């Protein structure tokens, strides 16, 4: 016999993702690089590994859409909800959707896709929102302006509570 797992986490360390479609705002390459960097944030502090697929069903299916886009979490035009993602699991679990009514950039203008992706992949991996305003998993986008990205300790603690450290 088997019982359902108690914790919403991935029970495998080698996970896949797929970019189902792309935003007008950035090149394919820029979008691909943003997501690769976002996943590296989490793999740097856990035993998790991430591979991109060009077809089929990946664990983490990534898409861009607006307003109603095929679930109970419709988008709302510029600002507000920037994106959403499902907790670990089969099917919809882990999937991440980005609001293409946002202006996506790789800078301090509009919303930084790497930054939002890093937050959403946190949800995809099992993290809910933090109550710490400085944490990456705080609900509200608050660009620091700082030169290089460093994952705040609250988010390291959170993710390592599910998966432990990389080594
Ligand atoms: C929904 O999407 C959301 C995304 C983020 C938050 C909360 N949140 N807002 N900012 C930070 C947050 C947390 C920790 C650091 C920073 C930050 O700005 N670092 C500077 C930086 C950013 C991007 C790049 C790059 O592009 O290479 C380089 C450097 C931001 N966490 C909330 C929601
Ligand atoms: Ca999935
Ligand atoms: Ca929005
Ligand atoms: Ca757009
Ligand atoms: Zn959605
Ligand atoms: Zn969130």
């Amino acid at each position: 016999y088997n019982v359902f797992p108690r914790t919403l986490k991935w029970s495998k360390m080698n996970l896949t993702y797929r970019i189902v479609n792309y935003t007008p705002d950035m090149t394919h390459s820029e979008v691909e690089k943003a997501f690769k960097k976002a996943f590296k944030v989490w793999s740097d502090v856990t035993p998790l590994n991430f591979t991109r697929l060009h077809d089929g069903i990946a664990d983490i299916m990534i898409s861009f859409g607006i307003k109603e886009h095929g679930d109970f979490y419709p988008f709302d035009g510029p600002s507000g909800l920037l994106a959403h993602a499902f907790p670990p699991g089969p099917n919809y679990g882990g999937d991440a959707h980005f609001d293409d009514d946002e202006t996506w950039t790789s800078s301090s203008k509009g919303y930084n896709l790497f930054l939002v992706a890093a937050h959403e992949f946190g949800h995809s991996l099992g993290l809910d929102h933090s109550k710490d305003p400085g944490a990456l998993m705080f609900p509200i986008y608050t660009y620091t302006g700082k030169s290089h990205f460093m994952l705040p300790d609250d988010d390291v603690q959170g993710i390592q509570s599910l998966y432990g450290p990389g080594d």
